[PDB]
């Protein structure tokens, strides 16, 4: 409704960067959880991007 897309797009991009930095630094059990969440957060980025 507002068309905030730029602000929310950049915001989510950081979220993904966050998740990836922590992905590298994290145990193999939560590694799977974090890669799993990225698959979904990436799609958020992709749609807001579209």
């Amino acid at each position: 409704q507002t068309n905030q897309f730029s602000k929310y797009w950049k915001e989510v991009d950081m979220k993904i960067k966050g998740l990836l930095d922590k992905l590298n630094k994290s145990s193999d059990n939560v590694k799977k959880k974090i890669e799993a969440l990225l698959v979904e957060y990436l799609h958020f980025n992709n749609v807001i991007g579209q």
